């Protein structure tokens, strides 16, 4: 590994792991297209299993990027349109607040105040229908962004209806398999359990809990190798041989809404590069300006996504015009600003 990369990564991540008491971490830097891997610490403290290039971590909300790309692929297949009313794919959603709420609003958190989480009380699918029928929007469609699992989770479930595939089968066959992400899972198979890191919350070993729309909003688990491949694919989607997937990748990085310095993609969020990290809270409602029509994927962008579960903390960022990116996977949910600080320190040095 070129010494510059070695040094910038170790000099940044080592103190980070010490300050944040992270049990285990894996990092990939993609530099001029090629990935370089680094690991530290423990996937399972009790059993003294080290983090390796094959360890699975919960991506948490970095999963929203897969959901956005799979939606993008479905659009490219002509199966759905972002301008389609939500009710077109869920006819039972008859309550009048849904008039004017499109797949775009769902995908981009702009439906009018759908909550961060589907309530824990929602167990059955009829419970889920009740939830969305009874939800009262605080705002008109397309006026305010509130980051929400119940918003993009629903987008993901609806985007796959026409295919006739379950969300998992569609994700596996249309995204994971074409990109050779053979160790990326919505449901960890028994064969891979030995690789599945424990997350650590208040020092307790924990895994993600089942919940409504989990798969679609925060349910993917992946290795640092596969996540490096996910970054390469998003960096360079013209490399991709499957036409609708290449298109879906590009659609997920289009700029649909602006709030401050940030643009909302499908799953991905983007800022113009260069940026300062200073530029890069349980509820944060923000007015959005519509980008009419959406701007095509911009190459000079910091494109990123943070992800958390109770026990894990993940971050991915890349800059297309520099062929440069980073994936940070940890089995502790440590503060976002620290992730972004470390990632900026690393990419800025190599750029
Ligand atoms: B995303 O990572 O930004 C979603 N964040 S979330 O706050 O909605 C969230 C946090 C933790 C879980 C979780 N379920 N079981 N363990 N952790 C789910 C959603």
């Amino acid at each position: 590994a070129p010494q510059q990369i070695n040094d910038i990564v170790h000099r940044t991540i080592t103190p980070l792991i010490e300050q944040q008491k992270i049990p285990g971490m894996a990092v990939a830097v993609i530099y001029q297209g090629k990935p370089y891997y680094f690991t530290w610490g423990y996937a399972d403290i009790a059993k003294k299993q080290p983090v390796t290039q094959q360890t699975l971590f919960e991506l948490g909300s970095v999963s929203k990027t897969f959901t956005g790309v799979l939606g993008g692929d479905a659009i490219a297949r002509g199966e759905i349109k972002l301008s389609d009313p939500t009710t077109k794919y869920w006819p039972e959603l008859t309550a009048k607040q849904w008039n004017g709420i499109t797949l775009l609003h769902l995908a981009t958190y702009t439906a009018g105040g759908l909550p961060l989480q589907v309530p824990d009380e929602v167990k059955s699918s009829s419970d889920l229908l009740r939830f969305y029928q009874n939800w009262q929007p605080a705002w008109a469609p397309g006026t305010q962004r509130l980051y929400a699992n119940s918003s993009i989770g629903l987008f993901g479930a609806l985007a796959v209806k026409p295919s006739g595939l379950s969300f998992e089968q569609a994700m596996q066959t249309r995204v994971f398999q074409p990109l050779k992400l053979n160790h990326t899972w919505i449901n960890v198979p028994p064969a891979e359990e030995k690789n599945y890191a424990w997350g650590y919350r208040e020092g307790k070993a924990v895994h993600v809990s089942p919940g409504a729309l989990d798969a679609e909003a925060y349910g993917v688990k992946s290795t640092i190798e596969d996540m490096a491949r996910w970054v390469q694919s998003n960096l360079k989607p013209l490399d991709i041989n499957e036409k609708t997937l290449q298109q879906g990748i590009q659609l997920a990085q289009s700029r649909y809404w602006q709030t401050g310095d940030m643009y909302q993609g499908l799953g991905w969020e983007m800022l113009d590069w260069p940026v300062n990290p200073d530029s890069i809270i349980a509820l944060a409602a923000r007015p959005v300006k519509a980008i009419t029509p959406p701007t095509p994927a911009v190459r000079a962008s910091w494109v990123h996504k943070t992800g958390a579960t109770g026990g894990f903390g993940s971050y991915v960022a890349f800059i297309p015009e520099k062929e440069l990116g980073i994936v940070m996977l940890a089995n502790k949910n440590y503060p976002n600003p620290a992730r972004v600080d470390a990632a900026w320190q690393i990419l800025n040095a190599l750029q």
